[PDB]
Formats: structure tokens, sequence, C-alpha cells
């Protein structure tokens, strides 16, 4: 049990991830099939161990792998290659083949070494990888995952034989993050509007649609940060007392700050069409058509394989 080196039993199912209907397929054959099937790999016929996710950043493909994991009930061991040279490049050779340890010894495991690309001294890591991976049988496999395919070292990567790529949310993607993120939350939303929201946030990714939502659902709770006066809007039938922030003075005004009102008593602002269009344009899209005019020439290239 290390602190650097996260592990678990991943409960994420193909469900909770967004779309990618494809990379899922892809992952389901690449992974779940040989764990289930293990006798279609007789000799010279190997399953492929390795296992490269790339794609632009923010589209979440760690959750992906845990998920990966998940599906086919194996033990998640994480690692952020980037903390591995920077704030643990110290116990760098260690805590990799501690990870290796850890994970060969907890089959079926799935070790996922995040932003491989980050791993290019650091010649010195570079190499006690190579010499797990190309030494890693059938109990263990690897998924890394990168952001920059390119900045990845021509050696590594070849130890990586099969690649997909994880593209940004599509319409039905991104629509189904808003209401995945937003959630039980009471809000004014229909289904056709998170439609349109969708349509509004392309371009972005699982992270910016997060980040939108997530400010938008501080919308009420600011609602009532200032609010001045509130409105009793409870049916006769509700039981304990619904004090929601009104404006001004409407048919129910009374000046209280929520300072002085009861747990039971409060009644949070349903979500508005408005806090979502407010947060969407707080919020620019994280890519651009540049950054990610690279990832298209390696799903082209991507020779070494
Ligand atoms: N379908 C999703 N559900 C919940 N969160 C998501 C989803 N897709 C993307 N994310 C976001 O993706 C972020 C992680 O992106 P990340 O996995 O680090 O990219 P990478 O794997 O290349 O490092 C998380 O903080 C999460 O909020």
């Amino acid at each position: 049990l290390s602190s650097a080196i996260l592990s678990e039993k991943p409960n994420v199912k193909w469900e909770d991830v967004a779309g990618l209907e494809g990379a899922k397929e892809a992952l389901k054959e690449a992974v779940i099939l040989p764990v289930k099937f293990p006798h279609l790999f007789k000799g010279n016929r190997k399953p492929t161990s390795g296992i490269l996710l790339y794609g632009p950043p923010g589209t979440g493909k760690s959750y992906l792998a845990k998920a990966v994991a998940t599906e086919a009930n194996s033990t998640f061991f994480s690692v952020s290659s980037s903390d591995l040279v920077s704030k643990w490049m110290g116990e760098s050779e260690k805590l990799v083949k501690q990870l290796f340890a850890m994970a060969r010894e907890n089959k079926p495991s799935i070790i996922f070494i995040d932003q491989v690309d980050a791993l290019t001294a650091s010649r010195r890591i570079k190499t006690e990888l190579l010499v797990q991976m190309n030494g890693v049988s059938q109990g263990v496999l690897v998924l890394g995952a990168t952001n920059i395919p390119w900045q990845l070292d021509s050696a590594i990567r070849r130890r990586f034989e099969r690649r997909i790529y994880i593209p940004l949310p599509d319409l039905a993607a991104r629509t189904t993050m808003f209401e995945i993120n937003v959630g039980d939350t009471p809000s004014v939303l229909t289904k056709e509007d998170y439609r349109t929201l969708g349509a509004m946030t392309e371009g972005y990714s699982g992270s910016d649609i997060a980040v939108v939502v997530k400010d938008a659902l501080m919308q009420p709770i600011r609602k009532i940060q200032s609010a001045t006066h509130f409105k009793d809007v409870s049916t006769e039938d509700d039981e304990t007392r619904k004090l929601t922030p009104s404006s001004p003075g409407d048919d129910g005004a009374i000046e209280m700050s929520w300072t002085d009102i009861e747990a039971d008593e409060l009644k949070e602002p349903d979500l508005t069409i408005k806090d979502f269009l407010k947060a969407i344009k707080s919020t620019r899209p994280t890519v651009n058509e540049d950054d990610l005019l690279k990832q298209e020439q390696f799903t082209r290239d991507f020779g070494q394989e």
C-alpha cells in the first residue's frame, strides 16, 4: 500500500462513461474478450498487453480505463507520470517497480500509467518501465494514456501495440455529460434544453462541460447568498415550510437573510436556462483546431506499432 500509487477496485461501468461508443467497443474486444475467453489465444496468437489511450486533454481517459478495469473485474493501479517526474522524481525507479509489483500480485489487474509522454536522468526511468512491461505472461496489462501522442518516446510507444483514440464529446455525448453532471439537482431544464446546451457547447471537452456545470450549480447557492427577501412557496400539501428567495416585492415578498432560516425549511431555487448560459459563456473551450490536428496526423502515422 503506497501513497503515490493509487489502487482500488474500480466500480465504473461502460454506462457511466460519456459517449465513446467506439473506443469502448475496441477496449471490450482488446481487453475483456481475452480475459473472458483465455483459450482463444493459443500459440502465436497472443493477446496484446500494452494499450495506449491518446486524445485531446479533458476527454477523461483515466475514467474510461477504470471502466475497463471494472467491466473486466480487475484491480486498478493508477499513477501520474507527471508527478513521477515532478513531486516524486526521487523515488522514480522505485514506485515504478512498486506499482508493477503490487499489481502483479493482485491478478487480475490493470496498471494505468497516465501522461506517458511525460517521461521524456529521465532516460533512467524509461528503462525501468521497459524492463517491467516487455516482461509482463497473462496476469496484468498496462493501459497508458496521453494527450500528446507525438511527444511520446519512440521506444515506449512501440511497447504499446494497440492504440485507441479518445475524441472530444459529440453532441449526444455532451448532452449526456450535462445531464450526468447536473443529476438529481432541482432544475427547470427540459430534456430538449440539455440537447441545446449540447449544441451550444460544440468543441468543449468532458472537463470543460464539467466546469460549466459546476459553476452553473453555484447559481442558486449564490442566489440565496445574495438573497434579501424570500417567499413561502409551499402547496397546501407540503409538510414543512418551503422558503425560496423572491424578487423585490412580489405577490409574496418578506425581507429575511438566509442567515435566519431553518434547515428543513429551506427551498433551493431551480436551475435556470439562463444559469447555464451564464456559466457557458463564462467558459472557453480548452482545445483548439490546431492542437487537435496533430492527433489525426498521429492516428494516421502511428507506425512503430
Ligand atoms: N463522462 C464523464 N463523466 C465524468 N467526468 C468526466 C467525463 N468525461 C470527462 N470527465 C472529466 O475528465 C477529467 C479527467 O480527464 P483526464 O482523464 O485526466 O484526461 P487524461 O486521461 O488524458 O489525463 C475528470 O476530472 C472528469 O471530471
